């Protein structure tokens, strides 16, 4: 118990200040005090000045507000006993709790406990970019869905063209936390009731200020581990190491994940948010998605990726820009709606992503485009980061379970492709499954063949499938339009155009079965490529080279058993006679 308070003391003491909040209305002494001497505390251990390079100033600082909280000091029932009991908190925290804590601040169940431990605090260190994500996550699908208006698109801002740049990372989140303290000390502004009739907070429950507090709280979790990482540094190959067992295999592709498989999860996000929004925005994306994706060879991707993440980037900014305009305080009314009888209206509206207040755009799609560019910036930093035909031959057969995974990989996927396009096509009306049928049908027919055949050709028809495969989402993704925003008009002039498309509106979801064709044809043009196909290849083109013997063997067997049976008659014969 003493070690325990000796090390975690400060978060009872933070605990205690924040457990100051809900006293009635807006009291400067309740909250502006402490809220302010609160956010002084974080910013400063954010920006290590002080609280992490200082403390006994900050020490000193506790003691301060000690003091001042003990000269401010049913009605007064409970109210004067909340400050009583954080006074005494403090009081004790300094006691005893403070010289100890500025040291420390410098059973089979054991090992098991440790080794956790160590691989979280490994993870959250060396992986930082999780953390970043996670802070970015909770930064992103806070602001741009609870409050999306001005005073929270500066972090938003921020954030979003300081992760393609981890260069700016650093000192843009100590901005950003800087800027959720004057968030947080606005929403302990206007929480007053002295307003009477951009962002207006409006605290209704005054769970109101949540957002600036979690993100907050985030924040100073991740300097807390990246501080307590950089103690534990000054305190105190994988490829090669593939082919042994399950294991390792599994330890490899947890740390090298991202780096083999980067674009092909970029892809995939691309068509989820492509398939999750089903805007305009989203033709202009599937474009630029077509764009990049001609360019066969992963030089022409490399050449042509900061021109992606740049056009992204803004288009997310513009995107939360375009969310929040023209705010009502001028009752002036959009250059578009008028009372005129011009042909837009409300559907065509909510199609087109256009500011309008009686349906104002969607804001929890935002989420999908901004992990797109999370998954954008994690490939360029993957693309500014830069024997085994022996092994192969011998997982040609079978060895203790990496050789059943590789030969089910390797060999027996091609035709689990075969089959999922099939059901893609099958699995729903329209002319598009037609021409996936007959692309599954040609693909079955002439499988052997193909995969005989030398990388080019087979190359050149998985790329045009797939190409096929994205135009057919292209077009889906255009014909939405006339899905929904012309349903009855359309319907009523032409009912077999709804019968030759889906012409269902959507509005993960929508278009799943092509989601997971999609991806199983860009794993298995990835496969095509390794070594270790290479030599299932060969094995394919010796079971070629043969053929000229089983009929023979077969020929000799029915020989062995007609001459068997002739000896036995023959000696029946024999007997008879
Ligand atoms: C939400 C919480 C989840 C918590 C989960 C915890 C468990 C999962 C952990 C995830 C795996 C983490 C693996 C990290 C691997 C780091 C690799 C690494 O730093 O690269 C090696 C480093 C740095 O090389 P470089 O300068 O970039 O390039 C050198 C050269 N140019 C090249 O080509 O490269 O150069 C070096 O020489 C340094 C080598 C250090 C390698 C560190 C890893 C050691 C082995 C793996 C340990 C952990 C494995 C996973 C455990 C999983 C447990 C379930
Ligand atoms: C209720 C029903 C549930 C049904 C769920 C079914 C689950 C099925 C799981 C199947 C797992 C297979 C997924 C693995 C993805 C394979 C695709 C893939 O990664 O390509 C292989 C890549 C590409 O080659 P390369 O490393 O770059 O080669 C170096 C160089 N480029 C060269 O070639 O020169 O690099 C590699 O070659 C790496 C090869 C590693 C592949 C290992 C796969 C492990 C499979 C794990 C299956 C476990 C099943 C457990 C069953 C439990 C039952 C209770």
């Amino acid at each position: 118990v003493t070690g325990i308070y000796v090390k975690y003391w400060i978060y009872v003491c933070a605990g205690m200040f924040i457990v100051v909040s809900f006293a009635g209305r807006l009291v400067v002494y309740k909250i502006v005090y402490m809220f302010l001497f609160l956010l002084c505390l974080t910013l400063f251990q954010v920006y290590y000045t002080l609280w992490r390079k200082l403390l006994r100033v900050f020490w000193w600082l506790v003691v301060a507000y000690t003091m001042l909280v003990l000269i401010a000091v049913s009605e007064l029932f409970s109210s004067i006993l909340i400050p009583g009991f954080f006074l005494l908190a403090c009081i004790l925290q300094l006691h005893y709790f403070h010289r100890p804590f500025m040291q420390l601040t410098d059973l089979d169940l054991a090992a098991s406990f440790s080794a956790v431990l160590t691989r979280i605090q490994v993870f959250v260190r060396r992986l930082l970019e999780l953390h970043v994500f996670k802070l970015v996550a909770l930064y992103t699908v806070w602001v741009a869905l609870k409050e999306v208006s001005v005073m929270n698109l500066l972090l938003v801002v921020l954030w979003a063209f300081a992760l393609p740049y981890p260069r700016f990372r650093p000192m843009a989140s100590c901005l950003s936390t800087v800027w959720t303290c004057i968030i947080i000390v606005c929403k302990m502004l206007y929480q007053l009731k002295i307003v009477n009739p951009f962002g207006v907070r409006k605290g209704y429950p005054n769970g109101y200020i949540q957002n600036h507090l979690q993100i907050l709280l985030l924040l100073v979790f991740e300097a807390v581990v990246y501080r307590r990482q950089e103690h534990y540094r000054r305190q105190h190959g994988t490829r090669q190491r593939l082919d042994q067992d399950l294991l390792s295999c599994l330890k490899y592709f947890i740390n090298f994940f991202f780096y083999k498989f980067g674009l092909e999860i970029c892809f995939l996000m691309a068509v989820n948010v492509i398939g999750q929004r089903m805007n305009f925005m989203v033709i202009l994306h599937g474009c630029w998605l077509v764009a990049i994706l001609t360019r066969r060879r992963r030089e022409a991707i490399a050449r042509l990726w900061p021109n992606y993440c740049l056009f992204l980037t803004l288009f997310l900014l513009y995107q939360y820009l375009l969310c929040l305009g023209m705010p009502p305080a001028l009752c002036i009314d959009y250059p578009w709606r008028w009372s005129k009888a011009i042909p837009m209206n409300s559907a065509l509206i909510k199609w087109l992503y256009l500011p309008d207040f009686f349906r104002a755009p969607n804001s929890t799609n935002l989420i999908s485009d901004f992990l797109l560019l999370l998954c954008a910036s994690q490939q360029w930093q993957v693309f500014s980061a830069e024997g085994e035909p022996n092994p192969i031959p011998n997982f040609i057969h079978c060895r203790s379970y990496l050789d059943m995974l590789k030969v089910a990989v390797f060999r027996y996927l091609f035709w689990l492709v075969l089959v999922v396009v099939f059901v893609a096509g099958a699995t729903r009306i329209s002319i598009f499954g037609l021409g996936y049928l007959l692309a599954c049908f040609y693909l079955l027919l002439f499988g052997t063949t193909l995969l005989q055949k030398d990388t080019r050709a087979q190359l050149v028809l998985w790329d045009c499938l797939i190409l096929y495969n994205v135009t057919v989402i292209i077009s889906k993704n255009m014909l939405s339009l006339l899905s929904c925003v012309f349903v009855e008009q359309m319907q009523s002039n032409f009912c077999w155009v709804i019968q030759l498309f889906s012409l269902v509106c959507t509005v993960e979801a929508g278009i799943i079965w092509d989601s997971i064709c999609f991806f199983f044809l860009l794993l298995q043009r990835r496969i095509f490529l390794s070594h270790y196909f290479l030599h299932v290849s060969a094995d394919l083109k010796a079971t070629a080279l043969q053929a000229s013997r089983g009929f023979a063997l077969y020929n000799a067997a029915n020989l062995k058993s007609i001459n068997f049976h002739r000896q036995i008659e023959e000696k029946s014969l024999a007997q008879l006679k």
